């Protein structure tokens, strides 16, 4: 029967960020659909140890709306431990709290449909809509939604090197990690493969039991460096407004030349992460010379298994242009995500505007289609710049989302917070 | 002609807080009133390097209710910087920017009637209410409010020691430092007397510029040290609801003795600043010796006017136990305020309970009447302890006044936030 | 035949300091003598992640002589690791890090007896001198060592309440923790009694793996708060030569009353430890309310194994003035140690002067007799005040030593580097 | 008369460390020339609150030998302060005490020769050795000076754009801040130009006082953000011996483009200065909107000044690809330094190795010539890469050149600091 006004496609932060800024919004009838179960985050990367790399503030709601009450603070309050918080005195959350947190969040409102499989998208020429054909998880039930708008928030997907695909029963990705910690620890030796917080903080773990197992424990990375994450607050004025207008320079290369180099602002490792490292590296070794090797600037060009019981990773070192072998019985693949469009998008295909590598070319708005209709979280990293995973940009972008799909300015966008000149600027 | 549920005299941060609460409760009718002409806290002390000593979820309103638009995270976001704040990344606020906020709340809310100076209370016995009596301070209007239950957030005032009443003239209290500072910077020496936080950030803000005037910076405290204010995260817990009613079962004569030995968990020096001190005479050093002088443990028994153009400070040294003369000309009194009860409260003298010592005998409540009516704000540290001055615990304060007020738990109010166990308890 | 300047008995921190600035210096003829085969400071409260409580030019000689060879920047050097001492940029010098150093230091010295016990000494009043008898521990060999001048650095004993002593047996004292922790954590509950930095180190290890293991983690402290260690900078100068000049006001039950409440001082927790402390039970209890209590203003009064398998605590809150109880299966007692004068001095008993509690009676040269021959390093913290126990204040002690034994100012020795006046001073 | 085993050319603190460090090694007669009168290091930008960017242990000779007498802790102790120094419990010395450090050392030493101004050098075939004719500043008096071994540690020369040659005179370099810092401070703008440390010290001191004077204060750089000196403990591992032998094994070609992309190494800003730059920034912002401006991408290809009494800077934005101009009175150059081979050398060209480029061709030992005779200290960066104007690793290479100077190892020189392997290596 009714249309809705715009469809939420899966429920990770950003998407929860969206529904609770569109709940309390008069006259706006939406709608979100996960498969899963219940919001359940990343949970594979879910150490005791790790917190956020952003602060509270980069909340579901704060940066929007500050009086919402799916703030962490609100939260913090019902949970009736907010003066605990307050002692303890920490801008980073705990992974596993914003887990909680985002969970609490789920619960409480009603825009969200749970246990719903999206199955099938495609454009309804006669009602002038988007149909999207789902599949309830628990009774198999087939249902049609329509609605005017779809937002697509979908999760990315675990990637490994393409040379890495035929040893997938052997290796693990730092997804599969906890799980197979036990199974790693038993082996002669293990080696970390990647640059990113998550390689650190699987190194940092091992490293712990270092002298408790016999593990000769190796991290490699591509990276020229392990560099940190860029924290620095005139930079941190680079994930603005008025930096991303500016970075609508419009020219494509540019951008894609910027987002390889820009690197140290999002795909950096936390400082004190580093430091923490080094620091235990420099513990263990007084008790005697540690069974370690760091690689830099290393390409993995092949590996194979060999019938011994050990990987040889065929490595090139990019910077020295020379090759070199390393072997190891364990092997973390830490490479990260990467976000692909997902099934159910082949019946619009024709409504979607693809650049000349088939990704969506995303609009200044994060409009897919050329109507302002198909809406996308996270996926535009390559044509709005570095800002994107980040979740202290979700209440914007959700703020210009319901721009679009509202007409009024909801949330008040905030642009002009920076003291620097980011263009070009005569006087 | 209306009576209210309830009167605020005096508009703090406390009673603002109080206020920012109690607006969108529903079959709430309370007011405010303050003499002075607006919200200004503290302008004598509001040095640009001076922050809050307190994360900013100790606002008007966070620690009760973060959803509520007088909080000062949704300040900062219609003032359009919330942005910034973000990337600042600091929990404790600038006081001008704390000050800023406090303007702002203020100017938003309906409850508040600046320039109306309260004169007399007084309880009406056929009416069952109290009769408060005003004066308009730009007019010379007399009004009259009445109300159910009074909060008294009066506040405490500027205090020196009794020697100095003499002299008040010539010295400076911390309260009027910034106004007096570019007189003081005049003179050949100065001498801060005092151990607290507002001490410190006057020594500080002097020793700055000890290289640009010819002046010797001298800094005389009582205290034994110069110690810091105790923020390590187990004494903190300290600050809760379950050590308010430990404290406050203790007997009267016991928690006098807690309130003068635990200085050091409310009257101390920020860390940070006792080592930005020790650092900066470090550095100012490296172009000579210096001219300052630092005692402690040293009391002032006596000071006088010498025709000279300078003060004698006799002083007695209480560990050692030998008395000895300093001289000055600028004297910064930073010897912190004291409470004593408003004229007005003479009206409703046999209405309240007075305990041994002729002060509030407060109950848990924060009420001192025998009826749960008159409430005080910042007036009971004898008789719920050393958290009675802090921003921190303003909204549990509030948030348990409105609960007296009106019958609901308005607001939820922790009974329970410590993993320490405070009172004697065994097991089984 | 010949005898010695002095001889020190005992090699602690505080005689291995003496040592190494006693070895260059001309014309003095020391030695010293320790009953164990080498330096093995504290290796019991040796955790892996412990510190120093103080920066490491409090070594064994750089507040005396930088240029000493014996320094820890010396010894990085040595070791071929300077850099990366540079590199973690750390004051705090890991205890076991420590340990290998002052090792190092007594390795390289000349001037160390090991394997020799001191039995007894006496007075020799024909030649005018003291009469060391020692047995050497591998040999069993006895022999005589004449001196002029003694210096007493023998360690304090651990120490526990007087109504303790019948359960010695089950309790486990802080220096015992590591060689049965593994037997703790197989108990339903542990109870951490006392309040310093050996307590809190404990209790923290403990808690790290309170999910792990079944046991509720208990603290109890006589301590009226778990009150920092105080390190901010204008209280340090008191920890100073200039300082105990004052202290020396003479007044007796002063210095005894200034002891207890000057507990701050050097008996805190680092504060830190503290906060990591608070930190940590915030992440446990993610997981679950946490089985765990701590209590403050605690006198164990008196103690009783019961035959349920479980140990039952009398306490007494002391400022609320009411008795309690409580229960717990394991029991560490961190109450740390307490020095009393060794078998030996008994020979010498009345050449020393004695005070009216029947300690030393401690002069300002830390001498113990009537001529300025008998010296004592450490345990004269109650006519010394706080700064007795302070690596950091070893340098100063040894250098009046060495200027009272040699008549020489041989290190110079500081007098004037703080900024305070302490005393009353007219103008 | 006598000739010497080596003869250092400029007393920089890299050859005043190779000074201290060769002064008590038996048989080694080496002498410092140098032509001012005594030390004085950077001067212009000694601001009191600039810090070293380097912990006190790199000294003139700690990560050599820590023994020495002419340690900083050792200066420390002599001078009556370690406990203070102790107290203070800060890595980082202040650049007025390292200086003051440096002139004690100086002091102390007897291997310098101040007021000796080198004037020419060449290669005696006869005597198979150098000659060094110096010029005495003071009284003109000739000296020529007969060495086996040279070690060059001129230093480098201030440097501006070279569109700046004509405004020499009306704008100022880093180098000569502290002069002219008054007389900037009286104009109604100010433009830092330039992205390193120098820039930020300034740009900070400045900030400070824009309440206090009217002017307008600008910051415009080449670089594409204003960013920090990695400082992360992984990263100060390419600080080392293994890092340095990779670099110099690298083709020339590769070397150059590594030096100009791996600025973040060593022309960084001090991530605890850019954060205090927000920080007050943010401060300041409360009184009212700050008259600042911060350019990024922005080189300067021309200026040019007006009669009105003001410069034009015509920028282009790199990164935009678009031009634009921006006008200032007051103009301070933080461009840094460069170095150029100096006017002596002329004499020794012949007996030098050169690269493509025509820069000295360096040798893994630091040396210049073909028989390891000549050597420099710090006009290596690109053969040795990012480490050379580092304070930390002056030991280190004074330590290599005292084992080629004299063909023992007189200080030991680690081969290996690091955890992580740097070089491509196969596993057996
Ligand atoms: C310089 C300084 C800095 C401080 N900083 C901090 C901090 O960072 N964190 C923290 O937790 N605590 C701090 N404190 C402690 C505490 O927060 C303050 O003392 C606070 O102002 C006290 O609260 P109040 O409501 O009593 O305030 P007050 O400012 O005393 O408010 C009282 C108001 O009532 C009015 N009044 C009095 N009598 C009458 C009458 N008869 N009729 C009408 N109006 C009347 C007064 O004019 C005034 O406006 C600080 C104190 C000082 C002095
Ligand atoms: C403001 C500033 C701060 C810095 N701070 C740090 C820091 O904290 N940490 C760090 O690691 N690095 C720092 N650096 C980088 C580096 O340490 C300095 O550039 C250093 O001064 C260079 O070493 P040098 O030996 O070349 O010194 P220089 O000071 O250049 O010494 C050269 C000397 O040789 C003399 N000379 C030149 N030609 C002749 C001649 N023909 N005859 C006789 N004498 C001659 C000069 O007069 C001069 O006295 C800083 C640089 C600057 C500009």
């Amino acid at each position: 029967n009714t249309i809705y006004d715009f469809i939420g496609i899966g429920i990770g932060p950003f998407n929860l960020g969206l529904a609770c800024l569109s709940e309390p919004v008069e006259g706006l009838n939406g709608v979100f659909l996960d498969q899963n179960p219940g919001f359940d985050w990343h949970t594979g990367m879910m150490l005791e140890s790790a917190h956020l790399q952003t602060p509270f503030m980069a909340d579901l709601v704060t940066l929007a709306d500050p009086t919402s009450p799916y703030s962490l603070l609100n939260f913090m309050k019902q949970k009736g431990k907010l003066y605990s918080f307050y002692i303890r005195e920490d801008f980073f959350l705990m992974r596993k709290e914003y887990n909680q947190y985002c969970q609490w969040a789920a619960e409480r409102l009603g825009n969200l449909r749970w246990n719903t499989r999206v199955e099938y998208v495609s454009y309804d020429d006669n009602l002038q809509c988007y149909r999207v054909r789902s599949t309830d998880t628990v009774s198999g039930k087939q249902q049609e939604w329509l609605a005017h708008r779809l937002v697509l928030g979908t999760g990315p997907s675990a990637w490994s090197p393409a040379c890495s695909q035929p040893y997938r029963e052997r290796f693990v990705h730092s997804s599969e990690y906890l799980l197979n910690k036990e199974k790693l620890q038993k082996k002669r030796s293990i080696t970390v493969l990647g640059s990113g917080q998550s390689a650190a903080e699987i190194y940092y773990d091992l490293l712990t039991d270092i002298d408790r197992f016999g593990y000769q424990l190796n991290w490699i990375t591509r990276a020229p460096r392990f560099y940190p994450l860029e924290y620095t607050k005139l930079t941190l004025e680079m994930t603005s407004p008025e930096w991303i207008d500016y970075f609508h320079s419009l020219p494509a290369a540019k951008r894609d030349e910027l987002n390889a180099s820009q690197k140290n602002l999002y795909k950096g490792i936390n400082s004190s992460l580093i430091n923490a490292i080094y620091d235990l590296l420099y513990v263990k070794q007084l008790d005697g010379k540690l069974d370690v090797n760091l690689f830099t600037h290393s390409e993995l060009t092949d590996m194979r298994w060999l019938a011994e019981g050990e990987f040889e990773l065929k490595l090139h070192q990019q910077e020295q242009d020379r090759a070199y072998s390393r072997r190891t019985e364990g092997l973390v693949m830490a490479t990260g995500y990467h976000y692909q469009p997902p099934a159910f998008v082949e019946g619009i295909q024709q409504r979607i505007q693809w650049d000349e590598k088939d990704r969506y070319d995303v609009q200044r708005n994060y409009s897919i289609d050329r109507h302002n209709q198909v809406f996308v979280q996270n996926a535009e990293l390559h044509t709005h710049g570095f800002v994107t995973p980040d979740l202290g940009m979700a209440c914007y972008r959700n703020s210009v989302l319901l721009r679009e799909i509202t007409g009024r300015e909801v949330y008040p966008v905030e642009r002009q917070i920076a003291f620097q000149t980011f263009p070009a600027q005569s006087e």
